[PDB]
């Protein structure tokens, strides 16, 4: 790849102290939060347009419907929310001092309010009803994010093992002892799916449990003790399932039914991989470990190493955070010290169409061929370079950068390089079918 340095942000500006992230799945916006009590605000530009004295920070979040900004105080029970297109302030009480976290979801104005003492209620606004359920947590609440779908259900784990689930007008059904603490939990619902299929997943340390929510029905499965215990686990699309593992390899797993099948284990990396994050925008799995941040390609017939690797400089410190956005543009490497690193990810805004096929670039190097009827990526080829332009056709597919062209004969699901070409000026225009090029 090409890397290039663009400026260096000291800790100095920002101070000490964790920060709170919020990944727009849209808008390529950061926030860069201090513990001196002063928030840098910066455009793409670099202007610091105002500056807003607000101190102790909690938990921050985007809003895509109405784009609403909110402030939460460490004393006081009163939320503030602030705009800055409007400059307008309202204060919502939720008459209980120090809140865990306040989150919004994109789908309604429906937002959760929590507590530390487990009380939470429900305020209809456009109805000013107020819905008070109580008992149904006991501890401090920890993390919950609502899930991207028709479900717009909300699970928050807490320190006490019991699972509860309720309706919209929050009835307890039933109580579920758990055999132990649960740690972290990602649910994914199908918004497309004819018949509304769901599943849930417990992650019971030394057991991964699946539990149908609608029969009701559990399945025990049992893994090698070689295997190890489950380190992480996180969820991808359409029902794919990333989970760590302490043996240092690294598999994909998928729900057949109430067993599982092995494809195959490799150890690629002798180290067991930290964290393991997915990404919705560019479908790449990359690891962090220590000073070492190693990428993933997804390909038919299996595990190829990559011979690449990058080396950190331990001075800033030791990568404990990886995150990726929702429209995978930007890289980001996230500490709890308050050191967070923005990396440039420039995807090539130059597509191609032939007939019902898109030719987009799918990652840096592969470039997907869209179906337009099947509403899928149907094949894909990979492309020595970035090209300049690339010019689609039959059973060809061509990629230019300045006055040089390779080519690609593709059908479909597989793709073959053909050649490379350069002329004595630069290619302005480039046509092409499966036998002549003009």
């Amino acid at each position: 790849m090409v890397l290039t340095q663009q400026f260096v942000i000291s800790n100095a500006d920002l101070g000490r102290g964790h920060v709170v992230e919020a990944l727009h799945p849209s808008s390529p916006l950061i926030a860069l939060a201090g513990s001196k009590g002063r928030v840098l605000i910066l455009n793409k530009t670099g202007k610091v347009e105002h500056q807003l004295p607000m101190q102790n920070v909690v938990a921050m979040e985007w809003e895509c419907s109405t784009d609403t900004l909110a402030i939460i105080t460490s004393s006081s029970s009163d939320v503030h929310l602030y705009t800055h297109r409007t400059r307008q302030t309202d204060t919502i009480d939720t008459k209980l001092k120090d809140l865990c976290f306040v989150c919004w979801s994109q789908s309604q104005p429906l937002f959760a309010i929590g507590s530390k003492s487990g009380q939470f209620v429900l305020y209809n606004r456009r109805t000013l009803r107020l819905v008070p359920v109580a008992d149904t947590h006991k501890q401090r609440l920890i993390s919950g994010m609502w899930v991207p779908a028709q479900d717009s259900r909300l699970l928050i784990i807490s320190e006490d093992p019991s699972l509860s689930i309720s309706d919209a007008e929050g009835k307890v059904l039933t109580t579920i002892p758990l055999p132990s603490v649960p740690k972290s939990v990602c649910v994914s619902g199908m918004a497309n799916s004819p018949k509304s299929s769901s599943f849930a997943a417990v992650n019971l340390d030394n057991t991964l449990l699946i539990v149908d929510l609608r029969s009701y029905a559990t399945a025990a499965g049992q893994f090698n003790s070689a295997l190890g215990q489950i380190t992480c686990l996180t969820a991808g699309i359409n029902g794919e399932f990333l989970a760590g593992f302490a043996s240092g390899t690294v598999a994909l797993l998928d729900l057949a039914g109430s067993e599982v099948r092995l494809r195959g284990s490799l150890r690629l990396l002798k180290n067991a991989v930290e964290m393991v994050n997915f990404g919705e925008g560019s479908g790449v799995v990359a690891a962090v470990a220590d000073n070492r941040v190693g990428l993933l390609r997804i390909t038919e017939d299996g595990i190829a190493p990559t011979g690449d690797e990058a080396s950190l400089e331990s001075e800033r410190g030791v990568p404990d955070l990886l995150a990726w956005s929702r429209d995978g543009q930007q890289l980001f490497v996230g500490t709890n010290q308050g050191n967070v690193t923005v990396f440039t990810l420039k995807v090539l805004n130059v597509s191609a169409s032939y007939g019902t096929l898109v030719f987009s670039f799918t990652s840096n190097r592969t470039i997907g061929v869209k179906n337009l009827q099947d509403n899928r990526v149907v094949c894909t080829v990979p492309v020595n370079s970035d090209p300049a332009f690339i010019s689609a056709g039959m059973a060809m597919l061509a990629a230019g950068v300045n006055n040089q062209v390779s080519y690609y004969e593709y059908f479909i699901a597989h793709s073959v390089f053909l050649r490379t070409v350069e002329y004595p000026s630069p290619v302005t225009d480039l046509k092409v079918n499966s036998n002549l090029a003009a």
